[PDB]
């Protein structure tokens, strides 16, 4: 059926990592403005890997966005420490899904927001990882359980292109399941532009 709405945005079921993120208190949710969105594969443990992109997106002043496998240990208290004294304005959820689907559902992030996923086999460390690997959108919304993305900037062409794409994937399905996920994956970007 038709959705009787425009541009929601893109929402993933994955939440803060951490309620000292909450910006919103009212409502005990996440509100960041035009934020930068940093995108890892693996998982962001140590903090000697992060902290370049930190500093960096300290240095430029506006909000950041951390989609990675995990963000724990220090990396996590890192951000904590930082944002609770007001350094940085950052919050941190996990990448959706887990699998093939959880790198597919990054790049989709990716593409949505122009940003560069930093994975180890294209040559990338997150410590080299730099401001133009890093998306953007003109809000996200975090809440305990979700992670909603608002405009993402990517260009329109790319994004059409990963909807092509998923469309060739859909019609090279086998069975109902399978089709259906990656028809959520075509909402999911089709509701943040």
């Amino acid at each position: 059926g038709l959705v009787p709405r425009g541009s929601e945005g893109m929402q993933f079921d994955r939440g803060y990592l951490s309620p000292y993120f909450i910006n919103k208190p009212e409502t005990g949710e996440v509100e960041l403005e035009s934020p930068f969105i940093l995108l890892v594969d693996k998982k962001i443990s140590n903090i000697r890997e992060l902290l370049p992109v930190l500093e960096a997106v300290a240095k430029a002043g506006k909000p950041l966005l951390i989609i990675a496998e995990d963000v724990e240990g220090e990396a996590l208290a890192t951000l904590v420490v930082n944002t609770m004294r007001g350094i940085v304005k950052v919050a941190a959820v996990k990448a959706p899904g887990f699998g093939d689907r959880r790198k597919a559902m990054l790049q989709d992030i990716a593409t949505l927001t122009g940003g560069t996923v930093i994975s180890e086999e294209l040559g990338m460390k997150l410590e080299k990882a730099t401001l133009e690997d890093l998306g953007q959108a003109k809000r996200v919304v975090i809440t305990k359980d979700t992670t909603t993305i608002i405009d993402g900037v990517g260009e329109e062409a790319a994004i059409q292109g990963r909807v092509a794409q998923i469309r060739q994937q859909i019609e090279e399905a086998t069975s109902d399941y399978d089709r259906e996920k990656l028809q959520e994956r075509v909402a999911k970007l089709a509701g943040g532009v």
